[PDB]
């Protein structure tokens, strides 16, 4: 997350850190068996980890908790990022509490201008590295699918929406891949794509959940 704030620990209890001997994705607890990330966030060897702040401090509050199994969209395309979305299944339910929580998925999709809350451990530099250890938190729009489709001509899906800003500065970045965009208090997307990160026209892409909660629903029941 560039351009972004310290969220305060545990202020973003359904937030997960993917893990496989070091963290290498966001995530999204749905309930206490299921998470929600980025199909491009697939790896065997998935230890989920809730309750986090400091990814790299044992601070009290954390419940890891390995995969049993994962389950990339039926129709996630690699090479441009349709679909990009993935459920995981815990091997044991998570203790819910304060600390650790779900987010709720939508009953409708969201529409452009809505204030949305996007979180992750990824990088804080525009040009450069440097990855945090504790959560940030960013508050970005809803942008209109037409300054989405300019900034990336034939490349976004009607499974896809624009958030951010087009002046650049703010924005989600690598190590933010698969976590949370939630607006109106219902998880609307799935930290995603983008070109470079908090660059001018060229805002953060991300998957849009109100397209899968069928899937979602359906998957979950028969898993
Ligand atoms: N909001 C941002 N600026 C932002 C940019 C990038 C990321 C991390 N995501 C990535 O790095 C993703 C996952 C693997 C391929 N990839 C890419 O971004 C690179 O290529 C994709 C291919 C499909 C068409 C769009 C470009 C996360 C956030
Ligand atoms: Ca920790």
């Amino acid at each position: 997350i560039v351009g972004g704030y310290t969220c305060g620990a545990n202020t973003v209890p359904y937030q997960v850190s993917l893990n496989s001997g070091y963290h290498f994705c966001g995530g999204s607890l749905i309930n206490s068996q299921w998470v929600v990330s980025a199909a491009h966030c697939y790896k065997s060897g998935i230890q989920v980890r809730l309750g986090e702040d400091n990814i790299n401090v044992v601070e009290g509050n954390e419940q890891f908790i390995s995969a049993s199994k994962s389950i990339v969209h039926p129709s996630y395309n690699s090479n441009t990022l349709n679909n990009d979305i993935m459920l995981i299944k815990l091997k044991s339910a998570a203790s819910l509490n304060s600390r650790v929580a779900s987010i709720s998925l939508p009953t409708s999709c969201a529409s452009a201008g809505t204030q949305c809350l996007i979180s992750g451990w990824g990088n804080t530099k525009s040009s450069g590295t440097s990855y945090p250890d504790v959560l940030k938190c960013l508050k970005a729009p809803i942008l209109s699918d037409s300054s989405c489709k300019s900034a990336y001509p034939g490349q976004i899906t009607s499974n896809m929406f624009c958030a951010g800003y087009l002046e650049g500065g703010k924005d989600s970045c690598q190590g933010d891949s698969g976590g949370p965009v939630v607006c109106s208090g219902k998880l609307q997307g799935i930290v995603s794509w983008g070109s470079g990160c908090a660059q001018k026209n060229k805002p953060g892409v991300y998957t849009k959940v109100c397209n899968y909660v069928s899937w979602i629903k359906q998957t979950i029941a028969s898993n």
